[PDB]
């Protein structure tokens, strides 16, 4: 398993504009288009992102391209972030994937807000961090996905995804 297959399981793939769990306009493999209510604002962002008139629909290839950009940007963002970088550097390969997953879903800023959990992961207190991560809106809002990420941090294996 790798970051790509993990995220593909969590986000799914959709070739037409859709609303995410928060009601925002999205397309492909979890690529947020806009927090705006307007479907037109979404269609505009989409065409800007793809470089063609899409009319709310893209191809598999286009979806995978946005996905590659997004994963790269998530990684680069962690590496540039003063709060995230030290955590990432301290972790093993599997756990690294779990932090990238959180970042892709909630943004660098959002994850950087999990101060206590971050400190516990850095210290390698697996069980404690798992319990702390579950005390969040994130967990209450998307519990199945959260549980999968959480187990990954707890165990350092891919069992939740197998
Ligand atoms: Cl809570
Ligand atoms: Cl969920």
């Amino acid at each position: 398993m790798n970051i790509f297959e993990m995220l593909r399981i969590d986000e799914g793939l959709r070739l037409k504009i859709y609303k995410d769990t928060e009601g925002y306009y999205t397309i492909g493999i979890g690529h947020l288009l806009t927090k705006s209510p307007s479907l037109n604002a979404a269609k505009s962002e989409l065409d800007k992102a793809i470089g063609r008139n899409c009319n709310g629909v893209i191809t598999k290839d286009e979806a995978e391209k946005l996905f590659n950009q997004d994963v790269d940007a998530a990684v680069r963002g962690i590496l540039r972030n003063a709060k995230l970088k030290p955590v990432y550097d301290s972790l093993d390969a599997v756990r690294r994937c779990a932090l990238i997953n959180m970042v892709f879903q909630m943004g660098e800023t959002g994850v950087a807000g999990f101060t206590n959990s971050l400190r516990m992961l850095q210290q390698k207190r697996w069980d404690e961090a798992a319990v702390n991560l579950a005390k969040s809106r994130w967990y209450n809002q998307t519990p199945n996905r959260a549980k999968r990420v959480i187990t990954t941090f707890r165990t350092g294996t891919w069992d939740a995804y197998k």
